[PDB]
């Protein structure tokens, strides 16, 4: 970048919140995936959204890619400046505004997470569902389509955004479903708002998100159950959904994975083991309770070993699954695979990648949302050994396309970033990659969106 162009950054956002040194550069050009840190040349931190506008308009117009950053918790390398450019980070706008408790809404900005928007809501008796495992950026998350342990009854991001902010790439300032707005459903016009979630930061910057608020449980009863075999848990999960059994989370750990989030965190049997949650009235959960126990038993599982203080702990093992797995080799990085398959396929998708791991020398750890019918593959990788990476590529790729045979997609909520690309060329086909790419160039026609992601 010109010492012309720097000076025209500073000016917009003022001069401590422009960076082109080589150290910032370096913690900004990577996220928590293992694709190899590319640094940008410069990163900027607005302070307001005309500064976001005005910095977007200097990077367009000058041809000067832009990567959006919220928190850096990504694990497909979407933060990561292929082409150089600027990183915007966007945490310095970090107010919750706009509460309506009595609508069930909230607006936040990209540096709200939602720890820190479910602190803000304690007492209020409503909630934010939606929970990744790391403390991400709110924005972020509607950037990337995420979801968690309690979409199974909450629902994704898609679900729960209901309204966008957005400053498109030559600065222009888009409030999908109208400034202000906030509803339950409408049939206006085109559904812009859908379109930017999962967008990755390549149709625009997110500057605000309108949030779907929940209320909080009238009673919540968390449990495990240890399995004899893969194959019986997952088969519970599938009677379980299908007995429409309303849980409110049903988490899947292989052995591997058990006990890795033992050593890292618990003393749980070391097995295939389901985390579960109930959620409503005491009535209510005894009949949950009782209709998912008589399921779990036919299929071996054991009593449920029930779980404030336990349950918290549980789910920041849990949340921490990432670490955990990280933590059975100090030093390598890890690839997360990341499909989503029609249910009744998930049995046969979870017991031959179960196979697949130990019939291969790749240490892998399975945990993941299998209410939703997904799941990860935590493949650890030596960042020094190029075979490894290879074996781990090719282990990856060979999954998304067996979820992809079974009719499945190769990504439930992580996204495509650097990783998939090619995968979501076969699973949407020619006219689907097109049509994708035509709504990329109408708002961002000269590619300086987060070049080189997703498409
Ligand atoms: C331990 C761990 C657990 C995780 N668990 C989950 C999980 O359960 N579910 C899940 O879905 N993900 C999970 N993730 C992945 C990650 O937390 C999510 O993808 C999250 O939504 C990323 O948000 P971020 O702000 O940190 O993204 P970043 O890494 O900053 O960016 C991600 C992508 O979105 C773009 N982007 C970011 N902010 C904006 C914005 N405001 N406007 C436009 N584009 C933007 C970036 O350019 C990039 O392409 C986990 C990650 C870790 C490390
Ligand atoms: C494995 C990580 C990336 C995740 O998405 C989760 O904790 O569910
Ligand atoms: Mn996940």
């Amino acid at each position: 970048l010109s010492q012309d162009f720097v000076e025209a950054l500073k000016a917009v956002v003022g001069s401590p919140h422009v960076s082109t040194a080589s150290a910032v550069r370096e913690q900004h050009g990577h996220d928590e995936s293992m694709h190899r840190c590319q640094p940008p040349d410069a990163v900027v931190w607005p302070q307001n959204v005309d500064q976001v506008s005005r910095v977007a308009s200097l990077c367009y117009n000058q041809g000067v890619p832009i990567i959006p950053f919220g928190t850096g918790t990504g694990v497909e390398g979407g933060v990561c400046a292929v082409q150089g450019g600027v990183c915007i980070n966007l945490t310095h706008m970090d107010q919750i505004t706009e509460l309506n408790t009595e609508d069930f809404s909230v607006v936040v900005e990209p540096g709200v997470t939602r720890k820190a928007l479910n602190t803000h809501l304690r007492d209020s008796g409503l909630w934010f569902p939606v929970d990744p495992g790391a403390d991400a950026s709110l924005c972020g998350m509607a950037a990337t389509g995420a979801s968690g342990t309690n979409a199974v009854r909450y629902g994704t991001m898609r679900d729960n955004v209901i309204n966008l902010e957005v400053v498109l790439p030559d600065g222009r300032l888009l409030h999908t479903a109208g400034r202000g707005r906030h509803y339950r459903k409408s049939a206006a016009g085109y559904n812009l708002t859908g379109l930017f979630v999962g967008s990755e930061g390549t149709l625009g910057i997110i500057t605000s998100t309108t949030l779907r608020l929940h209320p909080a449980p009238e009673a919540t009863v968390a449990a495990t159950c240890a399995f004899p075999s893969v194959q019986a848990a997952v088969d519970s999960t599938v009677q379980i959904l299908q007995a429409a059994v309303p849980v409110a989370r049903i988490e899947f750990l292989d052995d591997v994975m058990m006990d890795a989030c033992n050593r890292h965190s618990l003393n749980c049997p070391v097995a295939p083991t389901l985390f579960l949650e109930f959620h409503g009235s005491q009535q209510t959960l005894a009949e949950q309770l009782q209709r998912t126990e008589a399921i779990t038993q036919d299929n071996g599982g054991s009593h449920f070993s029930w779980a404030a203080e336990k349950r918290n702990e549980l789910w920041a093992a849990r949340h921490n699954a990432w670490y955990a797995a990280l933590a059975l080799s100090p030093g390598s990085k890890a690839y997360s695979t990341d499909v989503c398959v029609p249910i009744s396929r998930l049995p046969e998708i979870l017991v031959e990648t179960k196979e697949e791991i130990k019939a291969s020398k790749l240490t892998g750890a399975i945990v993941g949302h299998v209410g939703d019918g997904n799941f990860h593959c935590i493949l650890l990788v030596d960042p020094d050994d190029a075979e490894e990476q290879r074996r781990v590529k090719a282990f990856a790729e060979n999954l998304g396309r067996r979820a992809l045979a079974l009719g499945g997609t190769c990504t439930g909520e992580h996204g495509i970033g650097l990783g998939k690309r090619q995968l979501l060329q076969e699973e949407v086909g020619p006219v689907g990659v097109e049509t994708m790419r035509q709504l990329k160039n109408t708002l961002d026609p000269r590619g300086l969106m987060n070049p080189g992601k997703v498409l």
